């Protein structure tokens, strides 16, 4: 319904992209699940890892696609349609180019940006999906974008990333209780201390 | 028996990864096809990239896995097992953090020294298939190595890297017309100073 049921996290596997900013939505779901003591597990039917728990009184299903980022739809598409999760209901975390670290923001539609992970996502499924949008900075030409996305923030940069996120966590209880435009507003007023 | 019928370059799909140095066995592949004017075309059911043509009067087939670097298995196994191709007729062309630019040797055996596509493949076919060993370069520590591998070289770099790979191509004839011993030393013996 309004309220989110699945909420996905965007990156790539393994521990040589654990730490890169194209992982940002991993860190948001890997660290919200471990906040309600939901459990990650392997799930190869879907090509990702997933869990489902209590978050705030509501049932919420975390996924974390395996097929590597440009491949996202792989697990999403499959998974949101055998569960029959409306996009309406999904929340998709993702880095933002676009967006400074230590900005965040909650987008309701529109288009993948030039995220190569929404452009696996939004043919399959249609663009009526929340996002999560992780400010990770923009390098400033096309040509370093590769090396900054799979790049590892200095820490500095990773330490606006890691609060803009922690405020993110706290405002869940708004999105899976179907209070998104209030989440919204909350999310989007964050500025680091 | 001897004669190599089967080329794998490893690397990882897409231009964002192209030029990075994990992508030197595609960079020695994709010249390789060139040279001889071997189509590389989708190859869907194998999970990669593949052609097959003659080179220096032999059928040859050339192989990219389309998997992800540490995925490689899952290309290299079925396409080697369903054209009945043995490990000893293989010759599989990667990145060497343990060697400097400019430095390539082949070698026969052994396993995978950390390299996760190798690992991906030694498990499978076991370790008696041929490596070109590309010479990349090692950042100095473990925890730089993802950084150096998905990473650009430096102009400098990647004209040793070239003339390395470049002399190597010289030598594939030895390599498909079943002169092993030959090829490696000739190959090993490239002096990029």
């Amino acid at each position: 319904m309004s309220n989110i049921s699945l909420i996905v996290g965007l990156g790539n596997p393994g521990s040589e992209y654990a730490q890169t900013r194209h992982n940002a939505g991993f860190w948001f779901v890997e660290q919200l699940a471990d906040k309600y003591g939901i459990t990650l597990k392997n799930d190869p039917k879907f090509h990702g890892i997933s869990g489902r728990g209590n978050i705030e009184g509501h049932d919420v299903r975390l996924l974390l696609p395996m097929t590597y980022m440009n491949r996202s739809g792989q697990s999403v598409v499959p998974f949101s349609k055998f569960y029959q999760i409306a996009p309406e209901a999904i929340l998709i975390a993702h880095d933002e180019l676009d967006m400074n670290p230590g900005v965040i923001r909650l987008k309701t539609g529109g288009g993948h940006g030039g995220h190569n992970g929404l452009r696996d996502i939004v043919p399959h499924i249609g663009p009526n999906f929340h996002r999560l949008r992780i400010g990770i900075g923009h390098p400033g030409s096309k040509e370093r974008v590769s090396g900054h996305v799979l790049g590892k923030a200095p820490s500095n940069e990773q330490s606006l990333m890691d609060g803009a996120i922690d405020h993110a966590l706290s405002k869940v209880k708004l999105l899976v209780q179907g209070q998104v435009p209030q989440a919204m507003n909350q999310i989007n007023a964050y500025k680091p201390a």
